[PDB]
């Protein structure tokens, strides 16, 4: 019917009606937003999609951008839920729109979701990103886009116009430009556009906040388990060159314009098969192709722009999960497995510190180890495992997020912080991993409401609470209800009081400090030490 | 009384009967154990006392070695109890013996006490060091001696033969030699001598373990709130020369150069040297007094930390401990914003400054490590927290962690080690409540001072003091502070490098706990060295 037929600036779309226990939602899946970045357009900033004849079929998710498909635990849902669920294609720059079925006659606010995956993986078609429940429950419009990952999104020869860098970020910015122009055709309000994302998606949200050409395309920002100032999310120019020139040597590619032309002649699968082999430490925490500090998108290091920005007028929702680090340990760290209790040894632990804190001196590593050993039980394997889980989690997610949250708060922003502390009753990982990196998203998106998944009565209620908080924030920059007794339940995060809430089944609880003591080491002392040595 | 006339290798002594509530003790006070270190003998090692004719009057304490007198809180009980209580004289090398009234029939173990005072102060004649109550209640023999402090005991021009250094420690060794030769006259057993000391006396006891010629003179060791590997307890030969010649400059002594310089210092009156001792290294408090034991390669063949890691320690029984609030007393002596008369609610600015006072001579980066370690990053402005924090910084750095280091290294090489944390604040205690259990305030209880009728301690406190006297007396008799065949009480398990068990001493029964600030002392004993040498 005419509810599923929409015309945007480029032409006609035909969407699909999706069902929700609450009721139906109108969905437009796989709307092209850039000309396919293929052949000579590989590694280049995206070009806007030109108008098309006829009716585009937006009834299903388009393709996934090329990436390594994880095969650590084959057939295991804990890993499979995150793997690509469409064909891989360099023809992948498509976005998706969910909107209420009585299409809003008034302009409703817009959530835009940027998926994470450490800049080396990810897809908007993953099942845990289904916008239908968030839309049907809170009557906002939800948009999500694909953006190039891996070398396709982030190979850079700083200097050249052929491989400029950060084109995966520009993919996102283009889709936000698209939202500006077309969201109103679906009921959306271009003037209330809230960015949210997790992991590299959250780091992405962070860079749009620091990149002036993007700061005009959205108004509020949610960062979940990621920060642009994290040790894994940017790379220098001179290093970006070495990594590009190395991938080229690996793929058999004999100046800069000549380098890119050879890479462009290689099947996309050949680049994916070598991009992990670029760095000797084949680590998840220093993946080869991430955003570059070139002076373009980022006029300075993310740290530099944070410490110097006026963030008056910005509201920000920010948080981590309880155990950020445990998911990364099974992907590398020596002694670990989803299939036993991963009872690490001291030397396995000393070794793991180097894998999760890569590229720090020897003195810095000893500092980490002395800082995180329990000197009354120096060789307890369980305690050691938890310690290492904290070392990588604190260093890569928590202390970066914290450092950003306080700086934003201190320099004019209005911040609300959380820690996600619910372990799903469906969670297929082992119990020692706890609440792992990535496992709040199911709840933000209202997945427990899907009748076919097997979540708890109490868990559906929790997901609705969370959706309420997020939509509240989208609407007003304030997750609290505009009208309620005992009204300031969720207080703002400030550099002093450092209040956050804990999100779980029990009613909101305020706590002080996001690993305040731990993050003093990472944000304040460790740099001084890397310096004077 | 036949018990008060006693004869010693040097000659005859007349002693005095002292009263305890529980009964008499006979005491010999101010026995000359060395020829007086005067004029030409100033700064030299001690010569043994030439023997005398007649009866030495050993019925009253002799003089106190020259030293700074504390003018900080005039009249105040808390400071005055430590101040010299006899005339200051360079003629001060005498020792004291308390022995049970009916002199013991069989050879009883001997406790030798070495007083503290950070090597710039102290005297065996102070009231809290009265042996009578311990000797009456446990029937051991007790000895204490005076040793030279300040520049008179520790000024060194390494290589001089004029000022060889460590003569204050030689003073103590001379008295231990005297005990070996003479305590038999008082019913004491020279084959069962236990040293015990506090503060710089505990550091002294430690250096005696590390100096072979002293190991023949005792068999067990108790170290209370002090250790020879503390940052304040020793000095290099090169630093020792700077400080010696800087003092010579402050007194007007043109600097053979070593022999002129010392002969000049000898002419200056003793009080003039005391006056400038602290101005050799001006500082705000009490850490790093400038005339301490020197690592000369004679008395201390190597640094204490070297001597500890490879030493002859198997079979040694050691008793070792700290007070609950080791830091707070030092802060009162010059940490910015500290007095005994207000709550010492310091600002962050004074906290940062106080870190450099209590942890002197460390790099700017090292000091930042300290701050970032002891700050409470949830309440970094809270003045009360900052106050306790800085107390722990200086308490950990100067006392607790050096003692924890010594304990585990002894235990590792096969010493039998027993560790305590004294955590009872005397109901009499005159210092303010926020200093808690300050440095030096277990001594009163070890010595049974609560038994003294004039001082009104509690009954709970008297039975406690008797409990402590028994622990220490048990230890002196048998190298084990536990009630021999009595496991009706909780056992005091020995300290090992793995489990790290110690007992809390207070008015409640023995409580066994693990780890002497294990987390804190990793920083001080392991990381901070690496940091300081790698940068
Ligand atoms: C008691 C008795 O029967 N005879 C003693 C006699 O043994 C003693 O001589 C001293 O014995 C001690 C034993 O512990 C040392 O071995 C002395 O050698 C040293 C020392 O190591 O202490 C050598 C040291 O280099 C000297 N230091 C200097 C010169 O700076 C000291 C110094 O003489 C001190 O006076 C000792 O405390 O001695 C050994 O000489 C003598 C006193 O020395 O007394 C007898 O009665
Ligand atoms: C716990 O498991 C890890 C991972 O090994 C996997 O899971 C086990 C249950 C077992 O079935 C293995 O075959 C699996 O591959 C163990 O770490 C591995 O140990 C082997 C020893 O032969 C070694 O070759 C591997 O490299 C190790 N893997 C890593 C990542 O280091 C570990 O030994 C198991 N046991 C304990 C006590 O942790
Ligand atoms: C708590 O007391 C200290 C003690 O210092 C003072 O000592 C005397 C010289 C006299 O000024 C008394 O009133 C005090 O007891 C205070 O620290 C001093 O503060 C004054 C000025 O306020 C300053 O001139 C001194 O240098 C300070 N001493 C230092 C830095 O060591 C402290 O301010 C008191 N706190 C209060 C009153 O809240
Ligand atoms: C790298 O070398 C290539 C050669 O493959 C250079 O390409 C030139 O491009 C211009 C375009 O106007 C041609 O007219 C030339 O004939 C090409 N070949 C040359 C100059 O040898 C390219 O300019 C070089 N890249 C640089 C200098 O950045
Ligand atoms: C967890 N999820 C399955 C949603 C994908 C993801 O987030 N993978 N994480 C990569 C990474 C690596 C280093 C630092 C941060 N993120
Ligand atoms: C008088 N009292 C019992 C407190 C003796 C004492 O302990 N005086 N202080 C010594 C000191 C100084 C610096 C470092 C270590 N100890
Ligand atoms: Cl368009
Ligand atoms: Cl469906
Ligand atoms: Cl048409
Ligand atoms: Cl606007
Ligand atoms: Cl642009
Ligand atoms: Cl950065
Ligand atoms: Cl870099
Ligand atoms: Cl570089
Ligand atoms: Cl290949
Ligand atoms: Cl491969
Ligand atoms: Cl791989
Ligand atoms: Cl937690
Ligand atoms: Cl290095
Ligand atoms: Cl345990
Ligand atoms: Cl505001
Ligand atoms: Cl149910
Ligand atoms: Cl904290
Ligand atoms: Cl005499
Ligand atoms: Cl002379
Ligand atoms: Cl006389
Ligand atoms: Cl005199
Ligand atoms: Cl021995
Ligand atoms: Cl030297
Ligand atoms: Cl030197
Ligand atoms: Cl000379
Ligand atoms: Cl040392
Ligand atoms: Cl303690
Ligand atoms: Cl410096
Ligand atoms: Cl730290
Ligand atoms: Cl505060
Ligand atoms: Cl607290
Ligand atoms: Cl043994
Ligand atoms: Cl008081
Ligand atoms: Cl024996
Ligand atoms: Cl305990
Ligand atoms: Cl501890
Ligand atoms: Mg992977
Ligand atoms: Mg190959
Ligand atoms: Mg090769
Ligand atoms: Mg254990
Ligand atoms: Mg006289
Ligand atoms: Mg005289
Ligand atoms: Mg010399
Ligand atoms: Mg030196
Ligand atoms: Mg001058
Ligand atoms: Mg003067
Ligand atoms: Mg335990
Ligand atoms: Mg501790
Ligand atoms: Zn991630
Ligand atoms: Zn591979
Ligand atoms: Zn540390
Ligand atoms: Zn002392």
């Amino acid at each position: 019917d005419a509810e599923l037929l929409v015309t945007v600036r480029g032409g006609r779309l035909r969407g699909i009606r999706l069902k929700t226990p609450g009721g139906p939602v109108s969905a437009f899946l796989g709307i092209p937003f850039a000309e396919p970045p293929m052949g000579p357009r590989r590694f280049l900033p995206p070009e806007p999609k030109q108008p098309w004849s006829g009716v585009v079929d937006a009834t299903t998710f388009q393709s996934v951008c090329y990436q390594y498909v994880d095969t650590l635990y084959p057939g295991f849902e804990g890993t499979e839920m995150w793997n690509p669920n469409r064909e891989l294609s360099e023809d992948c720059l498509y976005l998706n729109v969910w909107t209420p079925y009585p299409r809003p006659t008034s302009p409703t606010p817009v959530l835009v979701w940027i998926y994470g995956g450490g800049f080396y993986s990810g897809a908007s078609s993953l099942d845990v990103y289904d916008g239908r429940f968030l839309v049907q429950a809170e009557r906002t419009v939800l948009v999500s886009m694909n953006y190039r990952v891996g070398a396709f999104g982030f190979l850079a020869l700083p200097g050249s116009r052929e491989a400029p860098g950060n084109v995966g970020l520009l993919d996102q910015r283009l889709a936000l430009q698209w939202v500006q122009e077309n969201v109103a055709a679906f009921g959306g309000d271009p003037t209330s556009v809230t960015l949210f994302g997790e992991s590299a998606g959250a780091a992405s949200v962070g860079m749009h906040l620091l990149s002036p050409p993007s700061r005009g395309l959205f108004h509020r920002a949610v960062l979940q388990s990621g920060a642009p100032n994290g040790p894994w999310a940017t790379v220098g120019m001179g290093e970006a060159r070495r990594r590009a020139t190395q991938l080229a040597h690996l793929v058999g590619c004999p100046n800069d314009t000549e380098l890119v032309a050879c890479l462009r002649t290689r099947p996309a699968q050949v680049l994916v098969n070598h991009e992990w082999h670029v760095l000797p430490q084949e680590s998840v925490f220093r993946f080869s192709f991430v955003p570059v500090v070139d002076g373009d998108f980022l006029s300075d290091t993310p740290e530099a722009l944070i410490n110097a920005g006026d963030f008056h007028g910005l509201q920000v929702l920010v948080g981590v999960v309880k155990d950020e680090g445990s998911y990364f340990l099974v992907y590398g760290a020596p002694g670990f497995s989803k299939d036993n209790e991963s009872l690490i040894s001291r030397a396995e632990f000393l070794a793991g510190v180097r894998v999760g804190v890569p590229q720090v001196s020897d003195l810095a590593a000893e500092a980490v180890v002395l800082h995180y050993t329990d000197w009354l039980h120096p060789e307890d394997p369980a305690r050691l495992r938890e310690a290492l889980s904290d070392v990588v989690g604190d260093h890569n997610v928590v202390c970066p997020v914290a450092q950003l949250a306080g700086r934003l708060a201190a320099q004019g922003a209005r911040v609300y912080a959380y820690v996600f502390e619910h372990r799903a009753s469906t969670l297929s990982w082992p119990l020692w991993m706890g609440v792992p990196h990535g496992y709040e998203i199911e709840f933000i998106f209202g997945i427990p409401l899907d009748p076919s998944r097997n979540y708890t009565a109490e868990e559906k209620i929790f997901a609705q609470r969370l959706m309420r908080y997020w939509a509240n924030f989208a609407r007003t920059g304030d997750p609290n209800e505009p009208r309620d007794p005992k009204a300031p339940q969720w207080p703002p995060y400030t550099a002093g009081a450092q209040q956050y809430v804990s999100l779980d089944l029990r009613p909101l609880e305020v706590r002080r400090g996001l690993r305040a003591q731990a993050c003093a080491f990472w944000n304040r002392f460790l740099p001084k030490l890397l310096s004077a040595t």
